[PDB]
């Protein structure tokens, strides 16, 4: 399975499902600044779901890898920002992690493939 540009709607397609989850509920959007005014003190980085699919449907990642960094973000800010590793939020981002790293695995490894078939000679 050699195509390059496959990785696009296989990613699509499990946003959609992540969304679906009840663990995304937290993620789906930038974090409320007014209920976390010190999120900002902690968190030099914000990302969320709906900035990813945004980014995506723009046409401004050029690879799986640079998607997966920025989902990755989301999990390490929400471990970051955690006051306790027992939090309801943070036990929601390490089963979504979870699920996330278990979908994206065959996405990155088809496209690294695909990408050496392309340079093959
Ligand atoms: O529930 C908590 C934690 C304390 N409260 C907090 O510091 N946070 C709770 C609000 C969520 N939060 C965010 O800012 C956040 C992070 C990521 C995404 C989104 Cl959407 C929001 C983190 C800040 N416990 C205290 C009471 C008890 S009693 C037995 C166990 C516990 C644990």
């Amino acid at each position: 399975s050699y195509d390059i540009q496959a990785w696009k709607k296989q990613c699509e397609e499990l946003l959609n499902l992540i969304f679906q989850c009840e663990d995304s509920e937290p993620f789906r959007q930038p974090v409320d600044l007014l209920e976390y005014p010190d999120y900002r003190d902690i968190i030099d980085t914000p990302m969320d779901f709906a900035t990813v699919r945004e980014t995506l449907e723009a046409g401004n990642y050029e690879s799986p890898m640079e998607l997966c960094k920025d989902v990755r973000l989301i999990f390490s800010n929400s471990k970051a920002y955690t006051p306790s590793k027992r939090s309801r939020i943070y036990s929601m981002s390490l089963r979504l992690s979870a699920f996330f790293e278990e979908h994206i695995s065959s996405v990155l490894s088809d496209y690294k493939s695909a990408l050496r078939f392309h340079k093959r000679n």
